[PDB]
């Protein structure tokens, strides 16, 4: 759909089988999540925002799906105040910027 | 135009007779601008992210010209790492998502 900016552009994901909100953010390179229970491997991290760096668990090619759009790719596991999904899974739904 | 999210999404703006690189960012409420010293009065205040919060000082009513699109609004200025076009100024400039 189009996708104006009035509000904050959260939408319903799933991942790990449980439905969530997230934050379509183009600022994001990478898609961070609140903690939660992922399985499989992961490997920890660290990312740096506008306060500085955390701590992250780093999980590859996880399913998730984007309001009715599939995704498999990175997802980080921490302490984001949001969960946010970042743009290398916004490119992986067609996600574009129009104006 | 329409800008895909292969890279990030980083444009031209105008703001106080100077020209910068911003970043279009669907996650950030509010605009936020490297240290610059703009004239006029303002409030300070703090804003959150990851890594935690910074202090900047709030300026009300700056005109920005991005991408030749004029938005006039509350502009942030603050030891940022990155230029920040928030949504107070991206609704200006008819700036949506689509997927
Ligand atoms: C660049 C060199 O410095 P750097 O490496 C990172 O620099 C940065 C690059 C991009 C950003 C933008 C920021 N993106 C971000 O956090 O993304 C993380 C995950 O993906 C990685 O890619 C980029 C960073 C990593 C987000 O879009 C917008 N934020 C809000 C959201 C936070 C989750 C929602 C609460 S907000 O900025 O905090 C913010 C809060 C309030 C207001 C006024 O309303 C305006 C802006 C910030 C810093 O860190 C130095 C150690």
């Amino acid at each position: 759909p189009q996708i104006t900016l009035w509000k904050r552009p959260l939408v319903t994901i799933k991942i790990g089988g449980q439905l969530k909100e997230a934050l379509l953010d183009t600022g994001a390179d990478d898609t961070v999540l609140e903690e939660m229970n992922l399985p499989g491997r992961w490997k920890p991290k660290m990312i740096g925002g506008i306060g500085g760096f955390i701590k992250v668990r780093q999980y590859d090619q996880i399913l998730i799906e984007i309001c009715g759009h599939k995704a498999i790719g990175t997802v980080l596991v921490g302490p984001t105040p949001v969960n946010i999904i970042g743009r290398n899974l916004l490119t992986q739904i067609g996600c574009t910027l129009n104006f």
